[PDB]
């Protein structure tokens, strides 16, 4: 019992450790959205300088961006058609990033259809995408709507690489062979100490094991809990303790061999 309780508190502790930097990254995008909502200077080069500075001052980010509805930044999309950092619409959609190494600004793509833009637009709320790969890099995006005159004008966002999650979670050891990993809200692995091919590829909901499917349903709802799983080949029971990460309802999971715990 004291054994279970210590493990529940450990899982909650690490879930909140991971949550702290996520709350900071969410606040960066949100604070940029507040600022842009009041930005009547309407100076595209200055706004590009601002997102470049925020990227440079935050090494945990790989991209910082703004994406606006037609004519919503400055009423002058026609004057920026195919300008540097722009596409053939002239919409202000600068994506300042270091994905390919050096810092560049290019237009966002898929803003008319992808969730990073469409979810804030339709919900009016700050959003966090499911983790994904983009040009070889595992990341998540945080996006906040920009409301001007009470109306949706666009989004401000940041891209956050998640390699650090694997670096940190895959070194956690508990008891003799206990270990830990993180998953997204839909149960996709963000880390695993041995199965690197599972990262961003497999979900808990993919396991043909009733208890792991039950955990994954709880994680999807942001609920903490634990399941006990008996391996019918070895006869051993492992307990998976999962505790929600408040930002996004991701989950931190500790996997502990029951016989070691007791």
């Amino acid at each position: 019992k004291l054994a279970y309780e210590k493990s529940i508190e450990m899982a909650g502790n690490y879930a909140n450790q991971f949550d702290a930097q996520m709350e900071a990254n969410q606040a960066i995008a949100r604070t940029l959205a507040c600022t842009m909502a009041e930005y009547g200077s309407q100076d595209r080069e200055e706004a590009m300088s601002i997102i470049k500075r925020i990227l440079n001052e935050n090494p945990q980010l790989i991209g910082v961006y703004l994406g606006y509805e037609p004519d919503a930044f400055d009423g002058r999309d026609k004057n920026y058609i195919n300008a540097p950092g722009h596409d053939s619409t002239g919409r202000f959609v600068p994506y300042c990033n270091k994905i390919n190494g050096p810092v560049i600004i290019e237009p966002l793509v898929h803003y008319d259809s992808s969730d990073y833009y469409q979810l804030p637009k339709t919900t009016g709320k700050d959003t966090l995408t499911e983790p994904y790969f983009y040009e070889g890099i595992f990341m998540v995006s945080y996006d906040s709507p920009i409301f001007k005159n009470g109306e949706f004008a666009g989004i401000a966002g940041v891209d956050v690489p998640l390699e650090y999650v694997d670096d940190v979670a895959s070194s956690i050891r508990t008891f003799d062979t206990g270990y830990a990993f993180m998953v997204s809200n839909t149960g996709i692995f963000l880390s695993h100490p041995t199965q690197k091919n599972w990262i961003g590829e497999k979900s808990l909901s993919d396991f043909d094991v009733e208890e792991i499917k039950n955990a994954a349903s709880d994680i999807r709802e942001g609920i903490g809990g634990h399941v006990e799983i008996k391996d019918p080949i070895t006869g051993k029971t492992v307990i998976m303790f999962y505790e929600p990460v408040k930002t996004g309802d991701f989950s931190f999971v500790l996997v502990v061999p029951k016989e070691e715990m007791l």
